[PDB]
């Protein structure tokens, strides 16, 4: 078996190799590259997203979001305040303000460090899942807005006929700028390029021991627990590496830096933080071996999670005995 202590691994395509996305996903992963859950893919330096990221500050984001904590350092729920609108012009001065400014710091580890020691007592803002692209029309290759859809790779697979386009989303962040453990909707594969600023770290749990970490939220976050099973699709525990080391989950950390692509896997866990101000662009896709955990996956019934409309077609044709249910908490 290929990567069996669940490793996350690095990928360097030359450009011959960056021609077919599809291919490459599947070449990866007979390297065992999803057993980790993540994986880095370090674009040949020839290739480039955009040419130039002038004027950028023209973006609106039209409902930041003040991702406010309650708990402990290690152990913590964030909730989104919303706030006015604004411009990435005017996010990113803020995100530079000396509320906001990333401190001094040593190196990585040092930083990390004052992340888990300090995320709490502030309550960062930042701009999340904008509709839109920033990969010049004209790049062709692992271009996140021209991939083929989740909805076509279902008809091609199954043979039926839905409605639905998914498309991609921007993010901006900050330091502190913190993203929620959770798997994607339907347990899909994520696609992530970090197109400018500072890094953003990233921690995983192996797919294989998903479980062994939803069976610890739930003992950590008992009345959110209760109110739903599938709770972290809430999108809102936090649990530190600290807390998980102590109670025997398996998982790894990593930095992304401007100009990479990370790829989530299916059931694949993950959670993480910005460094300072950033801009990421991110859609979910698909491929045969995702069929069988999409029918799998685990649904949110009890409201908070809402989803786009995509999402209706993919448990009504995978999950007929699910739907009902499902919808009434829609
Ligand atoms: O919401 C997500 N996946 O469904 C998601 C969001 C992020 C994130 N990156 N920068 N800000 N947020 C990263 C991974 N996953
Ligand atoms: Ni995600
Ligand atoms: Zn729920």
């Amino acid at each position: 078996a290929q990567n069996p202590n669940c490793n996350i691994m690095i990928f360097h395509p030359t450009k011959e190799e960056f021609n077919d996305f599809d291919k490459y996903i599947a070449y990866m992963e007979s390297q065992g590259a999803h057993r980790a859950g993540l994986a880095k893919i370090i674009p040949p330096k020839e290739w480039k997203a955009r040419e130039t990221y002038d004027n950028i500050s023209e973006i609106l984001i039209a409902t930041p979001l003040q991702q406010v904590a309650s708990g402990r350092a290690g152990v913590f729920t964030q909730y989104h305040k919303k706030k006015k609108a604004m411009t990435v012009g005017e996010y990113r001065h803020l995100a530079n303000s000396k509320k906001y400014q990333t401190p001094p710091h040593q190196n990585f580890e040092d930083l990390e460090r004052k992340y888990w020691k300090n995320r709490i007592y502030n309550s960062p803002i930042y701009g999340a899942d904008i509709s839109g692209s920033l990969f010049d029309e004209n790049t062709k290759q692992w271009n996140l807005g021209h991939l083929g859809t989740i909805q076509d790779l279902l008809e091609k697979e199954c043979g039926v006929v839905i409605e639905g386009v998914n498309t991609p989303y921007l993010y901006f962040g900050m330091w502190k700028t913190t993203f929620a453990w959770h798997t994607e909707d339907m347990d899909l594969y994520s696609i992530n390029y970090l197109h400018l600023g500072e890094p953003k770290t990233w921690y995983v749990v192996p797919p294989e021991h998903g479980q062994r970490l939803e069976r610890l939220a739930r003992e950590l976050f008992p009345g959110s627990s209760r109110g739903c099973g599938a709770f972290l699709r809430h999108k809102v525990a936090l649990i530190s590496p600290t807390v998980l080391k102590e109670n025997g989950i398996p998982f790894n950390r990593i930095t992304q830096e401007a100009g990479e692509f990370m790829v989530t896997f299916p059931y694949g866990y993950h959670a993480g933080f910005n460094h300072g101000f950033n801009c990421a662009e991110a859609i979910n896709f698909a491929t045969p071996r995702w069929i069988d955990y999409g029918k799998m996956a685990s649904q949110c019934s009890c409201g908070e999670a809402r989803v786009t409309f995509s999402m209706d077609a993919f448990v009504r044709i995978l999950q007929p005995e699910r739907y009902d249910l499902w919808k009434r908490g829609q």
